[PDB]
């Protein structure tokens, strides 16, 4: 998956990043066993002021989440991601529930690419991942923390 | 919704990026009937020259609207939502309308949280609303102009 | 199409984002017959160390594309679209393939404007350019490298 979270400039440290990224890369590979390297945060910093609620100007307390995924999984099972999502980023960021959006969009596998590699089936990653060479077998595993 | 607005940094002042934030949720709950605090506008600004067109590197008079929707209403709906974004849009942004791209993309209402809480199908947000906690509406409501 | 290319601040010179936005666009016409013109390359840039992996941040070498298409093509073309732009994005900015990220998604040409006017069917771009005023012929016609 790519998780895109948009955030205001400053709001989080380069340490809260780094806590926000490991909760949604572990919730997302507790959830759908996919490798903790196949998941992508990518934070997307404006400065505060350019999120509109209700065309209500915001400060910088405000987090949406767009996460890309391959189709193929239950709706069960992304409730409960987006839920813990919700619940893990807000213990991670500290911020409130209520400030935080989530959104997912699916994609046919066929037509996502990650690591210069088109993405197998939700749930035959390790089959997809054992007919990599040795050398992307090893770039891929120097993205795993824990 | 969550509309995503791709603009060059220091096209819209803070005036005007409220001016477009307002013309485009006042479409949204206009034709939708969704209430104001629901719909978010999120500006992406980017250095001018970041847009190409056909390989042909652009001023900073170029915006693109991204708007995420719940799956659900018809294309003729979608279609009128969209112009009307167009329209008002050029007006509060003061910019021609054939620099305007917009995109709307939809989801199941069951894989899309606003305020923490999952969104319910597009036209029972009046009881949705009613059923959340005192404090979770009292927050909502702050979000109104 | 909308091609969004999230990629590290300072990674790309003018130079190489004119070179990424070229490779994107000539592999789209090439494979899908859409005019020049009508392929937009929307460069987001961060600071590095704004993305990571399997909860390990990265330096400045990402790129991750997100091309927003209207539905209708097949998926044998899509892959090979795909593949393309790994490819010559690979080539034009100098960054080896396994840092290359690729999505697709797809929506109704009902609810996608470009120009400020609604898309046409995939293959009937044709028709549809030819239909529109000459004064939209001739704006769009600029926006070709």
């Amino acid at each position: 998956p790519v998780y895109m979270v948009y955030v205001s400039q400053d709001r989080l440290t380069p340490s809260a990043k780094h806590a926000v990224a490991k909760a949604i890369t572990d919730a997302h590979r507790g959830l759908t066993g996919t490798q903790h390297f196949l998941a992508q945060v990518n934070f997307q910093e404006q400065p505060a002021g350019n999120v509109f609620l209700g065309g209500v100007q915001q400060g910088g307390d405000t987090i949406f989440v767009h996460g890309l995924h391959r189709e193929g999984r239950s709706a069960d099972l992304k409730g409960q991601l987006a839920q813990r999502i919700v619940d893990d980023v807000s213990v991670a960021a500290e911020i409130d529930r209520k400030h935080i959006w989530v959104y997912f969009g699916e994609m046919p596998a066929q037509q996502m690419v990650q690591y210069g590699r088109f993405l197998p089936q939700p749930g035959h990653e390790g089959e997809w991942f054992d007919n990599l060479s040795s050398d992307e077998r090893a770039f891929m595993e120097t993205n795993v923390d824990v």
